[PDB]
């Protein structure tokens, strides 16, 4: 029995503009230690109250353990404590790491899996209100030593209820990843008092995540180099209106490589990419249908 | 005397006093006395948004009760949540109210000082440095402080709202709680409240004052005579009143506090019972605002 503001930050393993991960020991085990910026306090606070409320828990969803804040003289230390995974993101692991079809599809099926769990409703005992992400992108998933994914960072998440018809918006002025906002986000147009809205901005960028992995598929004895979503035509750090041009205006998509289509699996998971990736958002693929596809092709 | 892991660093004495929340303890912290706010696990909605308020916001004022730190620890089914506060040891304007009659300086000086309190609450303060304005959403005399100066903090911000013009999504929370029931106004007893506007929460703060207001008065001296102390409606509804027993008093049956004639031979009580009619009336575009008051206040 010990207290989580004694945990040890051994290392920092990740920093971005609105926070930091460290590997962390408690009692002798490695946890990880997220340290949100006093900038994204409301994330920390939504994604506490999300795990420690609804008490999210799934294979593919990253284990929490604790959430920890203590505030004086403005200074604030937001803690959010979880499972440790040396792996890294999929980002990392997708660097320099080839796939074959078996370890490409376990990857998606567990993503495909991680969402399908967030997007919908259960029902009972042990049962859930439907949540959505906002933010899904590669450095958002990690990996573990079996081979399966899960999905981190719920701190955007909306959620709603079936027998009352409510949306939970929360209050967050943070906007999700520039690089992976869906069409409607980057003109405007998505219907902010819908829920099904924010789920199909989550399967716009599923897809992306989608291409980021199939890349990295051996057949034909080759692969491509990873690259992000849209390398080829926005900088990096691309700004709101460098993304409009390219995915509004232009309509532009990331291309499939033409040695794609003579691999089964990867012609497939192309088709899958083309169904996240419509212009209009009522007719992409829903999580459910996805993971039912994923599950036929393995 | 008690320890817990959620600030190993404060001691808890003795429980003070209880509240929607829960406790609030008095503590020792580094030689002084502090105020140990206990939140259950419940509403954990509310202990952040008061933090909020206060660590971002940095509301700090004379007369607003001054916040010195928040902590919380959470696992599965075990979360400690706490608001940490300067400690008055006079207690709620409640229970001084209970013990105590006031002469004329002292009445103003607690009038006045929630007055000034609330104003600045509810002003917004444009631009760079500027500030949003805040509606309590739950004044009563059992959440505001008597200091030693003679004068009163307003406390509690658990159900607190603000709006700044500059920010386009207006936000009452998503914690389900509104104001103690005896404090409510006519339009939230009715539900014609504008909920879409921001200074509706602000015109509901000035009804549930003008109550304070009346309370306070009954106490002042005057000519030797003085009130009891008695809550707001206490002769026509009982302990604990439901929503719907405020309903049939305030709407349907238009009650208001009763104002004894002979206040009006006493300047003081005179300026108060006007101030008080005015921040009742039924339609709440016409009552004064929490500025307007102060400066009427100090007028006197
Ligand atoms: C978003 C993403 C993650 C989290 C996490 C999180 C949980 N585990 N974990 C592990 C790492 C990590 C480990 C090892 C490496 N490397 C080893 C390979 N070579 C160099 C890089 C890199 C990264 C980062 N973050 C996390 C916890 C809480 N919120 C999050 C929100
Ligand atoms: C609402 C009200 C208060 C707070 C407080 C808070 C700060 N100081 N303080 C002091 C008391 C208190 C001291 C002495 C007495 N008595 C001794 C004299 N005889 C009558 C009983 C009674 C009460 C209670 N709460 C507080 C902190 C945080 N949120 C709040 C929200």
């Amino acid at each position: 029995r010990t207290v989580a503001r004694d945990i040890t930050l051994l290392e920092c393993v990740g920093k971005g503009r609105y926070g930091e991960v460290w590997r962390g020991s408690w009692q002798g085990e490695n946890v990880a230690v997220k340290i949100f910026s006093s900038r994204d306090e409301k994330s920390w606070f939504r994604e506490t109250e999300l795990y420690n409320t609804v008490m999210l828990r799934h294979e593919n969803i990253l284990g929490f353990i604790a959430s920890d804040m203590t505030s004086r003289h403005s200074s604030t230390q937001l803690w959010l404590i979880t499972h440790y995974h040396e792996m890294g993101s999929l980002y990392d692991y997708l660097q320099l790491t080839t796939l074959d079809t078996v370890s490409c599809l376990r990857i998606v099926l567990s993503i495909a899996s991680g969402l399908a769990h967030l997007h919908i409703e259960i029902f009972g005992t042990q049962g859930k209100p439907a949540i959505a992400h906002r933010d899904l992108k590669s450095k958002n998933i990690l990996v573990k030593k079996n081979g399966q994914c899960c999905i981190a960072d719920l701190g955007l998440a909306v959620m709603h209820s079936q027998s009352t018809n409510q949306l939970d918006v929360g209050n967050n002025p943070r906007v999700g990843t520039k690089r992976y906002m869906a069409p409607e986000v980057l003109d405007e147009t998505i219907q902010v008092d819908c829920f099904d809205s924010y789920k199909r901005v989550d399967i716009w960028a599923f897809g992306l995540v989608l291409w980021e992995v199939a890349r990295r598929m051996v057949s034909n004895g080759i692969v491509e180099d990873y690259k992000p979503p849209f390398y080829d035509v926005v900088p990096n750090d691309p700004s709101f209106e460098d993304m409009r041009k390219v995915v509004c205006v232009d309509q532009q998509r990331p291309n499939i490589p033409n040695r794609w289509f003579s691999d089964p699996t990867l012609t497939s998971l192309a088709k899958l990419m083309k169904e996240c990736w419509y212009q209009n958002p009522s007719a992409r693929l829903t999580a459910l249908r996805i993971k039912k596809t994923l599950t036929k092709i393995d």
